[PDB]
């Protein structure tokens, strides 16, 4: 009573260490673009759950995952091995930090992620309506090595074509790839590209400041320290609390051992 049993439809493995599954939706799943639910496995005769971003629409007739995949992690060890046709389980109540509602208005949204942690943020850049609020939508995604880029082709080519959003995401979202460990246009970390300046030269803005500028932040503990650090130097005030306004919005991608 606490998750349903949902078909697996799709499997992608994008590296090593990143795949993409779709499985069939609850009906009664409803969630806003942005939140969280728990995704698992049935091991050892009880299920074996961790949180997960849905990085799918909340429009969209099926689930999608964003996973990493942890060769001694007790859940994505077996994760790693999912087929078309397998079974996973998926909890019935979303929540978490990352929803639009909660931020103040702006001109500009930053999505800032380092790897699986743009997984909340295949969500909302497939909502309507964070269309309507913003100017402009910066989706910024730092991994360690070009091949990490996962969904490279949705945000380049896919997406300002999509039949039901394209007429939105084309002049509005600017998909801001950041790759630390090999050459690429863009070349370290999201923190010190913000700080040095680069980011906003690249992408034609201004620099960050109180009234036009909001965020949402979804990466490693250490990315959210160092950014929520970048963003107060700028002058915005992070939400306190879920349910209450603030300039920007954080979510851990995951939790360190
Ligand atoms: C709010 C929230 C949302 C999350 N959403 C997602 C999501 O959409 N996709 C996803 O892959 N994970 C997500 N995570 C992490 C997820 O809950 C599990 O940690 C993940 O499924 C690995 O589980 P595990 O049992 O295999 O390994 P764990 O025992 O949970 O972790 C083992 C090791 O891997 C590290 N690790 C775990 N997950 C990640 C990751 N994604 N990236 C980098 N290092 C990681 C841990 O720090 C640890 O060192 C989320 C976590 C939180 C708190
Ligand atoms: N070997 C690989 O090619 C590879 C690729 C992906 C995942 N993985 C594995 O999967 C797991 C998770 O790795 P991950 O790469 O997804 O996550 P990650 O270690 O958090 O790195 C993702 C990106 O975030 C950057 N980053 C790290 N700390 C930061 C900070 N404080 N502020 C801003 N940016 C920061 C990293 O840059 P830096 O390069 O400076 O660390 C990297 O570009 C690990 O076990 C890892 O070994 C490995
Ligand atoms: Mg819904």
């Amino acid at each position: 009573a606490a998750f349903n049993t949902q078909k697996v439809l799709s499997v992608h493995h994008w590296t090593d260490a990143y795949f993409t599954f779709t499985c069939i939706r609850d009906e009664s799943l409803r969630f806003e673009n942005g939140q969280f639910v728990m995704v698992g496995l049935m091991a050892d005769g009880k299920p074996l759950m961790r949180a997960y971003s849905v990085a799918s629409a909340n429009w969209e007739e099926h689930l999608e995952f964003f996973s990493i995949k942890v060769q001694d992690g007790p859940l994505t060890s077996r994760l790693q091995h999912l087929k078309v046709g397998d079974e996973v389980l998926i909890s019935k109540k979303p929540t978490g930090t990352l929803v639009a509602c909660d931020l103040n208005p702006g001109k500009h949204l930053y999505l800032l992620s380092t790897g699986t942690g743009i997984a909340p943020f295949l969500s909302i850049t497939k909502d309507p309506e964070i269309y309507e609020q913003f100017e402009k939508i910066i989706l910024v995604h730092g991994v360690r090595y070009k091949k990490d880029l996962a969904y490279y082709d949705r945000f380049t080519k896919e997406l300002p074509e999509h039949e039901y959003l394209g007429d939105l995401v084309k002049e509005k979202l600017i998909y801001y790839p950041i790759v630390s460990r090999e050459e690429f246009e863009h070349r370290g970390r999201l923190t010190d590209l913000m700080v040095s300046g680069k980011l906003f030269e690249d992408i034609g803005l201004p620099k960050i400041n109180p009234q036009d500028d909001r965020a949402m932040l979804c990466g490693s503990p250490a990315m959210l320290k160092d950014t929520c650090k970048v963003l107060d130097d700028f002058g915005l005030t992070v939400s306190p609390k879920t349910g209450v306004r603030g300039d920007y919005l954080i979510e851990r991608a995951f939790v360190d051992q």
